[PDB]
DNA sequence: GGGCGGCCGCCC
DNA sequence: GGGCGGCCGCCC
C-alpha cells in the first residue's frame, strides 16, 4: 500500500524503482527530484528516459504510484502539478 | 461546471454536442445512449465517430463531460464503468 | 473485437 | 524545448 499524502512517494517506470521527492519537484521540472535505490537522482523526464519510456515523452503517464499515472495524484490532490515552462 | 451527478449528462466529442443518458449506459456498450437535438441516438463508440475520433479508438477518453473525458467521471464515481465484451 | 499503452506530431 | 491529443497495433 502506498500513502499518497507523504513527502515522499515510491514511483515506478518500466519496472525502475525510485523516491519521488514531493518539496523537489515542487521547485520545478528541471530539479532533480527522484532517487534510485543506488543514490543517483533524476528530473522527471530523466526517470522517463531511465524507465525506458523516451518515446511517450510525458512523464505524468509514464511514471506511476501505487499502480496510477502521477497525473492520476495530481488531479485527486496528492501531488502538485509543477508549472510548465513558457515558449 | 456541470452537474456531473445529474442522471442526464451534457456531453461533447469534436463539435458535436448531446446528452449522455446514465441509466442506458448502465446497461452496455452496445446500448444507444447519447441522444442529439435531432433526437437522432448513439452508442458511445458511434457518438466518438460522429464528432470526429473515429481513429482515436476511445471513446472513454474521445468523449468529453464538463472537458473531462468520461474515464475520469468514472474513476470519480460519477457515472458506470459499462462491462467489457 | 474493444480499448489502452506506446508513440509522436504539433502548438505554445 | 515540454507535454497532450490524436492515432493505432495488439493484448485478452
Amino acid at each position: 500500500t502506498v500513502d499518497f499524502k507523504a513527502p515522499l512517494l515510491p514511483v515506478t517506470c518500466g519496472g525502475v524503482k525510485g523516491i519521488l521527492h514531493k518539496k523537489k519537484l515542487q521547485q520545478g521540472i528541471l530539479v532533480k527530484c527522484i532517487q534510485t535505490e543506488d543514490g543517483k537522482w533524476f528530473t522527471p523526464t530523466e526517470f522517463e528516459i531511465k524507465g525506458g519510456h523516451a518515446r511517450s515523452k510525458n512523464w505524468r503517464l509514464s511514471v506511476r504510484c501505487g499502480g496510477w499515472p502521477l497525473r492520476w495524484l495530481m488531479e485527486n490532490g496528492f501531488l502538485p502539478d509543477p508549472p510548465r515552462i513558457r515558449y
